[PDB]
Formats: structure tokens, C-alpha cells, sequence
């Protein structure tokens, strides 16, 4: 419903303010993308804070994974942004911005669980693949582990299902760190 | 194909107007474009009045959520004009309008109903979505409880079906405003409204 | 698909003169477009008329409305124009331009008729669904009698099946104003 | 993918030279697209002449009225060339020229015949829409009637069936007024 | 995607030599975007020869008919190059090009046989578009006569299946005059 | 998508390094493009050499044919470069470069065959496209004699089921001239 | 959708900062933006340094050795850089960067594993497809072997099911030289590794 412009782009005036916006299923082509926008932000200033706005269902492991290891390794503070939803590969990347700068809207919800997949072929291919899965299901455990505070025990437990949460149970639990608050309404 | 040129692009060119368009089924690449025009637009200025207009028949409910979210963070007054038809999420940016700035013309139609979906899996994983469907349920009824001021009872009684309402029958249930037929005409200040 | 540019393109250039044009199927993309257009306009200038050519088989009911009212509620005088044939909400647009700037070439038709959609689901999903479309019905048929200022049962009776009108009998009928004579 | 850009584009090169071009099926988009360049035209004179060329199978009729319309509405002569071949509505527009201005290149063909549609529903709806196309043959039938000046009963017989015509049958039958070969 | 720009886009730029490219099926839209270029070069000069490139399978007849038509019509001089392949409809306008400027790269293949087509509906009908094609048949044999001054015996023997040519078989058969390796 | 822009389009920019690259399936479309691109390099200059960089399963045996003889045609001399794989009709135009400027990189693969193709119709139909396939394959074969310096019986024997090379196997037979792991 | 334009295209910004973007799929299209925008930026300077980003999952094998012996024939050394994953063909490009100028974030994942295939037709003709396919092979164990300095003996061990290697796990195995943690810090002068 194809896009404004003002004034170049919308979404480009955003990332002239440093802003990356982080929407849709997460696939390379999307951390294609996103990865490009940080890099090119670190570049402009090393420094400078990067704001992430995110709303996606989640994605790739992998292709998320990427974004997360470029939102780590640039030297930039990230404050990331919960906008409608931050679901699996998403609540990843938004728990993982810097701490104290993790923030949601009051409605949004948040939602993580275990990586999900296929393997299909000759029993030793299924052996292999369903290692992988295993080590990416580790892997994963881990880093949420690390930016929520949790224990490995508690991780395991709450994502052994898919685990909705709102904004102030997303806080509690260590996705984030600000449920943002409404202003007045004018009337 | 379709979009004019006036001296962008007729849509960006109403932008520069701080007019905001939600057309059509309301989905996440909507809400990120809606989203980001009403950002740039408190940006200008956090004072000036932003104008919606609404012809949906409705879309994703977090998508409409994170609009939503939105229309109440900034802090800019928010006219929201019903035109065409304002159907579920498309009636909740209608009614989350800033009070007093809920308009719709003469014809239009609004709507509103429970939320709806899909579970599949295992009896565990079902119980799952059950619950939070329930949740957004309950949650969209609230936003409509505080918008429209009616009762949850309400409120609830009137959302289990679709429940189809004329403009004036929507600004009477609190969705809207005022029923406009015509802007300020010549040698009036104020608009002329559809009268009850 | 479309386009001549010029001197923008061909459509933008008629936008200069301050003429919208309504093409084909009317679905919601075209009502914002339209409206957009008519918005614009109406920026430009509230007091000079806006011209809607119309080559319409019709589309969806509510994205009709939604350009009739926005015709009804912006201050400028509306002239329509029927080109090669304005149907079912088509015509109701061609019908709600502005007493006497209704007009039509000689070749063209207008068709009108009640509306048609689906009802599905449980018995009392499917009722519900039958109030609503009587309702738009209904609404319809008011509009229609306002701006040709027929009977309701006149208007009934004509949109109960697809009705075909030339030129004459739609300005006989009150759905334009005047039949367009060509030059010697 | 396929359009030369010029001194944009090749076609609205031609535009300015007064060149309208109404190739393939004829359809709604294609008449105002059409329409849009004849009233573009007469605004920047309604005295020079406008050049159509065709090159058209036909296609939706309430369409080819639409330009047929705009053709006689506006005051400019009209200089309707048959290139390749006017087909249908298509053979309606380029007889439709200005008397002594209609005209055709050596190979071309033309063809005529009464007008197609389809119809499913209700029988009372069915009679609506029987009772409807019969109305648009009368009217085509008139039209070209007038313009090929052939009496009723010649066209009658005539669009029947497809006629086709070589471009000299159909100066004969009044369709054009001119076959060349060079300028 | 494709299409480098220039010094506009390639082709475009080639335009301004008088080059015109004849590529793929010949349709309507290919047709008339010959045509406007054709015409066009017409303008800024009507006496400078145009280069027609040509590489095809084949089309629809009427369009080719169009193309031909527009190629004997104006009056410059038209120099043919069958590069690939110019079968059917495409030999037609390679042989079609002005006198003694019609030619051919050296591993080109030139093709050319009878109209196909279909017919339809009740017997009337199937009849009227029997002797229509048979038509075009005729109409296509007269063209091909008249430019390689063979025979309609020669013609009807050598059209009535597939008939494959060498550019050298080509020449002597009258489609072309010249086979160049070298400029 | 699938874009980068420079200084135009990336592949814009190395034309204006007289680079034509040949990728992907060989088609009418495909000749067209690289066709306009060497007429254009041409009239730049009709001595300086140009670079058709080669990465292609190869196509339609009368495009790359159609390619094959502008290539001739031409006065400039032509550096043909294997890049990935130069496949079928791919393999004529590597072969077809100027003798002694015919490269490849280090692990691209060579392929050579005779053509294939399909046939429908009455037995005379049959009879006239076997006839023809067979006089594609005579010609192919006397091209790569020519431009290999492989005797016909060679050729013949080589062609006559799909044939796989390295790039040395390529030079050995006669490809290509030079296999290049870094500029010389 | 689409991508945003800065100062233009965010992928042309970077190739004019010397960055190229190997991305998602390998085939014929893929290796010949990459092996276009290679060519340009030496042209730009053969002797600039030019960095190779890499999220890929593989591709054609034709088409990824395309672009591996561009790399190998341009002058300028050449930084790989995985992120997301480098599998099969991608893992190839990723070794086959200047030595000790081979890298992966820590989360990255690597893939390697004989090619597969299809082959189809007369039993002459897929004798003839099998012993492509199996050069093939060889030629790619021969290239990992001279970038990671395995043996020909590990390599076939490890390449004749998927083999997949954290990044540490491959830097051990030749594949990589650094993992990095950040690059240069405030008051450092060299990035921070694991
Ligand atoms: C934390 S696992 C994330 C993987 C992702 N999950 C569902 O949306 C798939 O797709
Ligand atoms: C209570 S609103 C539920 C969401 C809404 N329903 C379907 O159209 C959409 O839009
Ligand atoms: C009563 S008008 C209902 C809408 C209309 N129907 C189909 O032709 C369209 O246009
Ligand atoms: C009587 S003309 C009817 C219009 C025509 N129909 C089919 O060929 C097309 O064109
Ligand atoms: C006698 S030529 C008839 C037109 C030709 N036939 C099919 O390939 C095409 O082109
Ligand atoms: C003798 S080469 C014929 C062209 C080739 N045929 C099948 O692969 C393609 O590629
Ligand atoms: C040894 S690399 C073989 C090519 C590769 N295989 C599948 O993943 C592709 O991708």
C-alpha cells in the first residue's frame, strides 16, 4: 500500500535517525537487511545509540541468530522497541538489546519457545540433523539465559511450550526492561 | 499503476497534510507504515493535530494492537474520520480516537465482534492458544470498555456476534463522535453534523 | 498499464484540469484513490467544480459509499460524466454528482439493481448477515430516490433485477441531467 | 521490459504529433487511456487533425462506445488508419473516421459481425440479459448503418456471421475511404 | 533487470543510429512498437536508410502484415539482417526489405511454411474461417512471390510443410541478397 | 531487488570497461542484449578488444548462433573468459573468442554435445524436423573444427554424448587458449 | 518491502565502502552480482583490502566455485565474514578468504558435505554423469584441503556426511582464523576475540 515518501522514503528518514525497523517473519533476506542498516550505523558513529523497532512472528534461527550476533558484536548501545509483538526469533532479538534499554508499548505480547524443524533421509542423516537441532535448542537456551538473568532451569521450563507473556510479565521474566506508559489522553 | 501526481505522489502528498491513511486488511507491513508515518508526523510537531482515515473491514489483531499502541503514545491529538466501513481492529483505531475527534460521514459503516483464529497440535498446545486467544479477547474488550465507556457487560453482550451500527448508532454506543455532513461552509466556523 | 507521460503522465495531467477518473471494478484501493483525488481537489479549492468521468461495471458497496459521501460532503459543485457505461454503484455515483452537472455521451448505459453478496456459518451468523445486507438494501435505495427524487417503491420495484437504461430513460428515470448531442 | 525511450517514450513522442494508437484488445483501460489522449489533444487545438491507429481485434463493446463517443464529441477531424487489422469494435472505430479520412494499409483486414456474450442465472434474469444484448446489436448495427451509409438490411445480413473484408471490399462498403501503399 | 543504459538504455541508444529490432514472437505489441520506431525515423529523416535487425520465430500473421505494410509504406530505404534465425512471419519481413539490402550472417537459418490457425463452432462458421485462413494463405504466397520472384507453384511446394534455408538457400531462393562475414 | 548501483547497475558500470557478460540460459533474449551491447562497444571503437565474460549451461542453439556470428562479425578482437562453467552453446562462444584470448578460470568446467530438441506431427513433419536437427548438428560440429582445429572425426566422436572438460582438457582440445589462476 | 535508500540503495552504500553481500542462495545469478561487484571494487583499487560478508546455506556448485576463483584471481586481499551461517558452498567461499583474514560472529554455524545430485537417461549417460559428479567431489575436497591444510584423508572424513562446526570448532578445523567478540574498542587497538 506502497510507500511514502516525505520529503527520501519513510522507513529511510527512520534509519536517518538511527532507526532499524525489524518487521515481518525473520528470514536472510530480512537479517540481510537489518545486519546492513547496523553496520551501516556503527559506521556512521561507533557510539551513538541504535533503536530497533520490532514486530515480527519470529523466523529463521539462524537468519535471527545473525542479527542477534551483529546487535552483540557492534560497539553501539541497542534500545530495542516490542511494537504489536516480539514472538520466538523476535523476543530474541528484543531481550538482547542493551540492558536498561529493552522497551515495549502496553499492548504488544511476547512469546518464546523451543527452535521447531525437520529431518528426513537415511537414519544416519536423521542422526545428524537431529544433533543439530539439539545444539541450536542449547544454543538458544543459553543466550536467553545470559540477557534474562534466568537459570538454564527455568529457560528449559518455559520454553518447552510456546509461552505467551505480556509486557509487565515479558519484564518480570527478564525479555525486557520498560513497559512504556501511555500519555493522558487529550479529552 | 493506480497512484496521481499532484507536485510526492497523492498520498504523500496528503502526509504533508498530516493526513494518514488505513486502508484496506490491516496486517503487519500496514501497521509498520502507519506506524512510522505517525512518528514522523508527532516529529514535525508534537502539537498539530494528525488526521486517520479509516476504510478497513479489519486484519491482524497484534498489528492493530501496535497502531493502536501508537495512536495513544504520542502525544498529538488524533482525528480519526470513518469512511466506507470501520470493521473490528478498524473500528478499535476508529474509537481510539482523541475523545471529541471521532468522526465518520453520513454512510459509512462500523463494526465490531470477538476475535477469531486457528489452534492445531497436540491437546497440550491447544489448551495454549485457547488461553490466549481468551486473553486477547478479554484484552480488546477492555480497550473497548475505556474507549466507548460503556460496561465490560456491554460490552461483552454486544462483541460475541458481529455487530453491524450506522454512524449515529456508533456514536451512540461511544465508538464515535460526530456524524459529519459537510466541513466548515461558507460563513460558518463550525462543521455542519448529522443531528439525532 | 495505463500511462501516457507528458508534459505528469496522461491521468495527472487530467488531474490538473481537476478531473477524477473512476475505471473499472470500484473496490477500496480505488475509493482511496478517488477520495485522495477528490481530498486534493477540494484543497486546491473548495468553490471550483470537480469533474468525475465514469467507466464503471460497478464493485463493492461500502467502497462505493465511501466516494459518494466524500462527493456529498466536500464543498465543490460535483460534475459526473457517463463514458461507456456507469453500473450499479457506477451509476449511483453518476446519480450523485450535483443537480444539473450530470451527464452521459449518447452511446453509453447505466444499470442499476440491489445489492449481492454470502452469508455463512451458524444460523444466527447467517441472520445477521441477512439484517446487514437489507440494511445496505435499503440505504441504497433512499440514496438513489433522493438524488433521481422517485418514489421508494419506484426504486424497489426498478433495482429488484438488473435494470439497463440508455442515456434518455436514465435522465427521464433522474440519474443524470443531460444526454450529450454530438457535433454535425 | 519492452518500451524505447525517445527524445519519455516512443508513444508519447507520437502523442505529440497527434498519433493515438489503439492496438489489442479493446477493454476499459484501453478506452480511457485512449479517451484521456483524444480530450488531451482537441485542448491543444480543437481545429488540427488527430491520427488513430488501429490495430484490434475487437473487445468489450461498452468500451469501443466509449472511444466511439469521444471520437464523434470532440471536434477535431479524425484520420482513423487500419494497420494489421481492425477487428470487430475495432472495424467500428476506424469506420467511425471522418467522412474522407478514413483509411487502410494494402494487407490489412477488417471484419464485422453482431455482437457475443454469455448469460447464466434465473430465467427471468436470463430474459434481462438476452433482451439487453439484442439492444446493443441494434445500436452497433445503427451506428455502422450510419457511418458506411449502407441501409439497415445490408448490415443486418452483412453481421450476421464474421464478415471479413479485404481493405478495397471494405471502401466498397463504406467502412474506409482510402487504401495506400506509399505517402 | 536485463537492459544496460547508456550513454539512454542500449536499445534506446541504438535507436538513434536507425537501428529498429525485430526480437521474439511477433504480436500485436511488438508490432506497434515497431511501427511507432519505423515511423519515427521516418520523421527526422525520410530519405536515411533504417537498420532492421532480425531475430524470430515466427507470430501472429496480422501483425506481421501490420510491419510489412508500415515497411513498404514509408519511403526509406530498409536495409534486412536476419542474425539467428527468421522463420515464418520473420522471413517475410527479411525478404520484405528494400532491394539488393537484405542479408544475412553467416549461420542464420531461415524458415518459412503456410499459416496454422483454428476454426470453431457450428459448420457455417467453421466454413467462413476455412476461407478465411485459406485467405491469408494466398495473401502470404502473393507477398512472398512478389519479393523473391519465384513462382506461386514454387511457393505453394515450398510453404506446404516446414521449409528450413541456409542463408546461401535463402539467397538463391530470393529471400536475400547478401551473406556477410565480415563488414 | 537483486540490484547494486555504483557510480550505473553494476553491469552498466563494466560495459563501460567493454565487459559483456553472457549468464544464464542462452535465449533470443539473452543474444538480443549481448548482441546491442557488441554493436555498441563497437561503434565506441572498432579496435579496441573487448571481454565477454562466460558463466552459462548454454540455450537455444540459434541464439548462441546469432551471437556466434556477431562475434565474427565485428572487427574487435574478443578476450572470451569461462567463468563457473561454459556448458553447450556456452562452449561454442567460449571457443569463438580471438585466437590466443580464449580463458578460464581455474575450476570452471567445459561441456560440448551434439543438440537435442523435440518433434510432433505427421511422419513428413518428423521426417522434415529430424532433417533439420541433423543439419544443426553438421554446422555445430564444422564450427567447433574451425575454432578447435579438431579434425571432424574428432569432433564427431567427442560430441556425440554429453563431454565434460577441465579447463587444461579444454585448452588441450582446442577451447580455449590460456587457463588463468591470476592475471598473467 | 524493498530496501531503504540512504545518502543510495543501504547494499550500494556498502559496496562503496568496499563491502559485498554473499546472501542467502548460491546460484548463476548470485555469482555474478557478487563477481561483477568483486571486479569493480578492483578496479576501484587493486590493492584496497575488500570485505566479503557471508549468510548462505549453499547453492549450485558451478556458480559458488564461479565466484571462488574470482576471489582467487583479484589481486586485493579479501576479508570473509560469516554471519548466520556459511553452509556448503557458502563454507567454501568463507575458507577460501585471504589467510588470517577468515572470520565468524560467535554464533555462527558452518556446514560441510560432499555435493549432491541427479542423473538421468541411458546407463551410458549416467556413467557419464557419475563420473562428473564425482570430479566434482574431488576437485572441492581438493580446495578445502588447501585452505583448511587437511589432509585429503579428513577431509573425505568429514565431507561425506553434513558436518556441521561451530565457529571455534572451525577455526580449530582451518576453515576460519578469528572469532570475534567486537572490534576495536574504546582505547584498543586490535578487536576483541574468543
Ligand atoms: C526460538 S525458536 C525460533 C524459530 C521460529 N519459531 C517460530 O516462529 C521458527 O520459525
Ligand atoms: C475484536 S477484533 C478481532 C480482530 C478482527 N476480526 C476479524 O475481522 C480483525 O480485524
Ligand atoms: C446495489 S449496488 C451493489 C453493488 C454493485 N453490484 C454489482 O454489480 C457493484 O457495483
Ligand atoms: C458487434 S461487435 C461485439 C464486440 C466484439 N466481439 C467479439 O469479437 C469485440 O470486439
Ligand atoms: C505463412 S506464415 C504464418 C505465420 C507463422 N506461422 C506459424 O509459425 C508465424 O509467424
Ligand atoms: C549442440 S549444443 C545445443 C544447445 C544445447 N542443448 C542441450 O543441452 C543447450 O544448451
Ligand atoms: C561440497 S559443496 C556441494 C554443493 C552444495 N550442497 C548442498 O548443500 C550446495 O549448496
Amino acid at each position: 500500500p506502497l510507500i511514502p515518501i516525505v520529503v527520501y522514503d519513510i522507513y529511510s528518514r527512520l534509519l536517518r535517525e538511527r532507526i532499524v525497523c525489524v518487521m515481518g517473519p525473520i528470514d536472510d533476506s530480512v537479517a540481510s537487511l537489518v545486519i546492513a542498516q547496523l553496520l551501516f550505523l556503527q559506521s556512521e558513529s561507533n557510539k551513538k545509540p541504535i533503536h530497533m523497532y520490532i514486530n515480527s512472528p519470529g523466523g529463521v534461527v539462524t537468519a535471527g541468530l545473525a542479527i542477534y550476533d551483529t546487535m552483540q558484536y557492534i560497539l553501539n548501545p541497542i534500545c530495542t522497541w516490542c511494537v504489536g509483538q516480539a514472538a520466538s526469533m523476535g523476543s530474541l532479538l528484543l531481550a538482547a538489546g542493551t540492558p536498561g534499554m529493552r522497551h515495549s508499548l502496553p499492548n504488544s505480547r511476547i512469546m518464546i519457545h523451543q527452535p521447531s524443524g525437520g529431518a528426513r533421509g537415511q537414519a544416519t542423516d536423521i542422526a545428524i540433523q537431529a544433533e543439530e537441532i539439539m545444539k541450536l535448542k542449547k544454543q538458544l537456551y543459553n543466550i536467553y539465559a545470559k540477557h534474562t538473568k534466568q537459570s538454564l532451569q527455568v529457560i528449559e521450563s518455559a520454553m518447552e511450550r510456546d509461552r505467551y507473556m505480556s509486557p509487565m510479565e515479558a519484564q518480570e521474566f527478564g525479555i525486557l526492561d520498560k513497559v512504556l506508559v501511555h500519555p493522558p489522553q487529550d479529552g
